[PDB]
């Protein structure tokens, strides 16, 4: 029964993210895991490690290796408010820009993620850039419950072995996949591959989209 701790060691995490903002810590991440008990705990260890690498690689890509807590371009913040929604944009028109490890964006996603976590992030979206425990939960929420532009959750893509490619599709596939941005598809694949090497697992199939 022995050691069933997290498949990413603190030291591997540091190697993966040498230039992280202080907001993002190993502890913060390991604390969030219990909110998504199947994450990195489903299937063989080859698979758990694969899933951990897949998540953190995509996280790396969103944030510049966890340097950025929030989206940089203030001028474009207003666009993340989808006025066509009925609960509107109560925290402000300009309040729903990218924050945290998956750069959670859009009033509708702040709403969905908050409902899921039991936290009213529609009203207090600033929590994702102020409270690490919440930021990390928003990352796991996306990874474990959202299809995005694709057809399956990133979790299931790896767990059912449909390919790291489906994680990309489900994160930003309408713009990047199907020829849209092969360079950036490959960048994500590059970081995933390095991360699988750090953890001593394999990449598995269908890396691309
Ligand atoms: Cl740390
Ligand atoms: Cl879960
Ligand atoms: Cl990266
Ligand atoms: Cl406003
Ligand atoms: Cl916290
Ligand atoms: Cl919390
Ligand atoms: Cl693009
Ligand atoms: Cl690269």
């Amino acid at each position: 029964g022995g050691n069933n701790g997290f498949v990413v060691s603190e030291a591997q995490f540091n190697q993966m993210f040498p230039n992280r903002n202080a907001f993002y810590t190993y502890k913060g991440l390991t604390d969030a895991l219990s909110a998504y008990p199947a994450f990195a705990k489903t299937g063989s260890d080859e698979v758990k490690k694969r899933e951990a690498a897949a998540f953190l690689a995509n996280v790396s890509h969103e944030t510049g290796g966890l340097f950025y807590i929030k989206e940089v371009n203030e001028a474009n913040y207003p666009h993340y408010c989808d006025t066509t929604q009925s609960y509107g944009c109560p925290a402000g028109q300009a309040a729903y820009y990218g924050r945290g490890p998956i750069q959670l964006s859009w009033n509708f996603n702040y709403k969905a993620a908050g409902d899921a976590l039991g936290i009213n992030l529609l009203a207090n979206p600033y929590l994702v850039e102020q409270d690490p425990a919440v930021a990390w939960k928003t990352g796991l929420w996306y990874w474990n419950s959202q299809n995005g532009p694709g057809t399956m959750t990133p979790h299931n893509a790896i767990v059912n072995n449909a390919g790291f490619g489906e994680t990309i599709r489900s994160i930003n596939g309408a713009l990047e996949c199907n020829g849209g941005n092969p360079a950036q598809v490959q960048s994500r694949i590059n970081k995933f591959t390095q991360f699988t090497q750090i953890l001593g697992t394999t990449t598995g199939p269908n890396l691309s989209c």
